[PDB]
């Protein structure tokens, strides 16, 4: 068995209904499986339960092709009377926007990856075409729409299971009391103590290594560090760049880093005097001293950024013409341009912690001194997220420390949620920035099939952040992951959920 070190109690046992974090590591990748993933080496679409997709022409069409002979999981509470089938894809993904849906009402009605992502109101039907095929039907075309089908909240449920439970009226079981295709099976789970999984005798993509997994739910970090040591966990829900020396000295302890798909940046609003000025825009940068906040910000866990591509997006390419850290020179630049001398301006400074920034205050803080030395005033600006997020959606700020975390590894996911044109008339452009150039360079790299030719477009795209400047490229948040030498099977990637489907002692 394998022992898992848990930061936290799962949400719910259903990926559907939470982005919690710490909760999708511990039941997507184990309970679960999708429809499609994405191949790791080659950025590729892989079959997992559809073995065939098809795109319509019109591109308002999108047909899979089912896996045969896949079970659905035999649990203490529930025995499948058939095997997985289209009617479960329809049940699954219509539950998310369909009010006609028995389970769309529970409990919450809440879908927060899907909402946040679109797909609940992209999808207008579901047709079930065969036993083994199924179409999905969307009001319009969308590049994303495939990704999205490969994130770990598309997972597949059953539809035998969920009208069970509604024959009982008890539809509050179904997310809690989980039932899946993937490797593990639900046996668990105890609030505050631990949640045990055991193997899929009957999975349908692999010989199922390990006879049970247990998740130790261990709040505090230093005490997961601690059992790592003890051998009492094999493998640490992520640890902090610190906790991790600790482990240096041993031998029987694996320690892995790899940077996350994200970026932390500070976003001008282009639109808003004088920061619709390139000359302003490129005075401030040089006067951030960076590597004070990779110290006293970051502490060790973020990676400074080279291009607003961590380099672990297979698009990134290595900006020669980023901003040199140098105050005189940025208040030569600030008098060429006006100013003559500085201003007052304040930075946002975005309310909650994420691995993109630990800590915006602080860093805005930091911001507040190397701009004062400039004649530059800050006045450090926060509110409460949800309006956070809403009135940087309405363009009233003057700058922004905020982020983004990719939804996606494909690299249009860094380009189009943020700097886009149509970004802007979504609320969802920190810098305010309408760049047809740009955004054209993002349309022709979607319209082309041969990723080699996408890179070009997008080493544009970076070139073009650089030299525009809408947002300044701080750093990239990191992942570390803490094992004990005895497990394999288990490498950390720069992209999604942990998974211990392959984990192996």
């Amino acid at each position: 068995g394998l022992v898992y070190c848990a930061e936290a109690n799962p949400v719910s046992f259903n990926p559907q209904v939470t982005t919690t974090g710490s909760t999708i590591d511990i039941i997507a990748n184990q309970l679960y499986d999708r429809l499609i993933s994405i191949d790791p080496v080659t950025a590729e679409f892989k079959s997992e339960l559809a073995t065939d997709w098809k795109i319509s022409k019109d591109g308002k069409s999108v047909t899979f092709t089912l896996r045969k002979g896949v079970k659905f999981h035999t649990t203490a509470y529930f025995t499948p009377t058939r095997e997985f089938n289209a009617d479960d894809v329809i049940f699954t993904f219509s539950r998310l926007f369909d009010v006609y849906n028995p389970y769309h009402f529970v409990g919450d009605a809440n879908y927060p990856y899907f909402q946040s992502v679109g797909i609940d109101q992209l999808i207008r039907k579901i047709v079930r075409v065969s036993d083994h095929q199924v179409r999905f039907e969307l009001f319009n075309a969308e590049s994303s729409f495939l990704a999205n089908m490969a994130t770990d909240f598309a997972v597949v449920l059953s539809k035998e299971y969920a009208m069970a439970l509604k024959a009982n009226n008890q539809e509050n079981l179904f997310d809690q009391y989980p039932v899946g295709t993937g490797p593990y099976i639900y046996k668990e789970y105890r609030r505050d103590h631990l949640v045990r999984f055991y193997k899929n005798a009957d999975y349908w993509k692999h010989e199922v290594a390990l006879e049970q997994l247990v998740y130790d739910i261990t709040p505090n970090g230093t005490t997961r560090i601690a059992k790592i040591l003890t051998k009492e966990c094999d493998v640490t829900a992520h640890p902090s760049s610190a906790q991790l020396s600790i482990l240096a000295q041993r031998d029987d302890i694996n320690v892995e880093r790899e940077t996350n798909l994200n970026i932390g940046y500070w976003a001008f609003n282009t639109e808003r005097p004088p920061f619709d000025n390139l000359k302003v825009r490129q005075a401030l940068v040089h006067a951030i001293d960076i590597e004070k906040i990779m110290q006293a910000v970051y502490y060790g866990n973020g990676l400074r950024a080279r291009s607003i591509l961590p380099p672990t997006s297979w698009a990134f390419e290595p900006q020669k013409n980023m901003p040199i850290f140098d105050p005189q020179l940025a208040k030569k630049l600030l008098t060429e341009a006006g100013y003559e001398k500085g201003f007052d301006m304040s930075i946002w400074a975005m309310p909650v912690s994420r691995i993109y920034n630990p800590n915006a205050r602080k860093m805005a803080e930091l911001m507040q001194s190397d701009l004062r030395k400039i004649g530059v005033n800050v006045n450090i600006v926060e509110y409460e997220w949800n309006t956070f997020i809403q009135r940087i959606g309405e363009h009233r700020h003057d700058s922004v420390l905020l982020g983004w975390a990719a939804d996606t590894p494909d690299p249009d996911n860094f380009f189009s949620p943020l700097l886009s044109c149509t970004a802007t008339f979504s609320g969802k452009n920190p810098a305010n920035w309408c760049n047809p150039e740009f955004d054209l360079l993002l349309t022709k790299a979607l319209d082309t099939t041969d990723l080699n030719l996408r890179k070009q477009y997008y080493d544009a795209a970076q070139s073009m952040i650089i030299e525009q400047l809408p947002l300044y490229p701080i750093a990239h948040g990191m992942r570390f992951q803490a094992s004990s030498a005895d497990v394999e099977g288990i490498t950390l990637g720069p992209f999604g959920a942990i998974s211990l489907a392959n984990a192996r002692k």
